């Protein structure tokens, strides 16, 4: 289909279009992406994504079209501890996905180690909210909380500081242009206070033409709970 | 999720979120319910149907909602004879329906022989335009065309007579409104010609909470293609 939306204000436990990968699980009506104990405490050494089912045409060679699209979602994040980690990504990848091996802690489940920083070797745009950046294991973060552009590689090629609020719910907004080519990025939290960022990419010199978008999000040493609570997504393909 | 949607202008080749069941392909960027031989003909005895691959919501036990759905498709059929059969239809089943055995011609592809008039043995709703109805093998149908909905049974709870024109497209809106249970479906030519036909039914008592749609079609001894041209759904649970 030329056009494809749907829509999760919440997350009820009776799911029929959602791939889940690695931990992920439904819990109190919203996805817990990294597992958690009995008293829903997190736990380290965790990974877990979801997709959305149906594939989205992204772009189409024959006819020169590339999709404008739109995803809506907030998520919170809680940890007992002063350093949870890893953080939690919105992601396109092609259809046949899987949790690479090795890919938790600072690799969110999206990068394998050997080529993580390999933009040759990946395919994959994703808007991460990291929390971890220990300047010795994530050598490619900057030394500080922060949201990110990721386009093949673990290492950025946008970021910009954010503000980690435990147990507070971030909204946001991810839309793509293909008349500009820009993807922004729009996170705000219930007091008004506002991320914003901005990035030019050719999305069909980096993805195939069918892709699944959905979320991923790990814990290495140490941990925090991803807790997507809800999600919408538009995309319709337009001429250029 | 609460809310999806999907539009299908046209029907390119590479299709991803597609299941063909029977002998329905792509073919001219339209979908050929059945099959046809090597210079576009319609043959006899054939059986096709397509539906999408994501599931439906059409309702939720917990929360007392049901949802509002529309399905808008234009089609066309073509015949060399004058008395093409045997029809095409919109159908929404549970999400693992097959082509029933021995369900070809008449039966649309839709029942089984043996149970094709149990209401209580079939789980099924369905917009059929029926073009054959000789009274010795479709002993069911009104004596004429028609354009009928169908609740569990090959015989038409509700029908409305319908002129076949050859190679002409028909614009269909089909829609139900959970709030009056009513179930109407629209009908028209190009040049206006319009034809209506509707009903009151339950949803919830005949099909489960989770549904696929999708299209169905055949020929028995009498033929003629076809050909599903553009389709669009949305469907948004609601509270009555
Ligand atoms: O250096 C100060 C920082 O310490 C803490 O972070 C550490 C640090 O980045 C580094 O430390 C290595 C070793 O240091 C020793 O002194 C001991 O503390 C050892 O226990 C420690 O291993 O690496 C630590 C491990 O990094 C993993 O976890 C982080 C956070 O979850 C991830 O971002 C990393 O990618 C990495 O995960 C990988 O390894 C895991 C197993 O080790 C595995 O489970 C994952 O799948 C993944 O492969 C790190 O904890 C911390 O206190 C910082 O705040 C402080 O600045
Ligand atoms: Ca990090
Ligand atoms: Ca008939
Ligand atoms: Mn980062
Ligand atoms: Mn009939």
């Amino acid at each position: 289909q030329d056009s494809l939306s749907f829509g999760f204000p919440t997350f009820p436990s009776d799911q029929k279009n959602l791939i889940f990968q690695g931990d992920a699980q439904i819990k109190n009506n919203a996805v817990q992406l990294t597992k958690t104990d009995s008293n829903g405490n997190p736990v380290a050494s965790t990974v877990g994504r979801i997709l959305f089912s149906a594939q989205v045409h992204l772009w189409e060679k024959s006819s020169s079209r590339v999709a404008n699209f739109q995803s809506q979602f907030s998520f919170s994040l809680k940890s007992p501890l002063s350093n949870g980690a890893d953080g939690i990504a919105f992601f396109i990848a092609p259809p046949d996905t899987t949790i690479p091996s090795g890919s938790g802690g600072g690799l969110l489940g999206l990068f394998a180690p050997g080529t993580a920083q390999n933009t040759s070797a990946n395919q994959v745009i994703a808007v991460e909210f990291d929390t971890f950046y220990a300047q010795d294991s994530n050598t490619w973060d900057p030394n500080y909380p922060h949201i990110g552009i990721d386009v093949n590689s673990i290492r950025s090629v946008k970021t910009v500081k954010w503000d980690r609020r435990d147990g507070q719910s971030l909204n946001v907004l991810v839309t793509f242009n293909p008349s500009t080519r820009n993807l922004d990025v729009v996170a705000t939290y219930s007091d008004g206070t506002r991320y914003e960022v901005s990035y030019e990419v050719d999305v069909r010199s980096v993805l195939p033409e069918w892709v699944r978008v959905g979320f991923s999000a790990a814990s290495g040493e140490q941990y925090q709970t991803h807790t997507l609570e809800s999600w919408s997504f538009t995309s319709t393909l337009l001429y250029t």
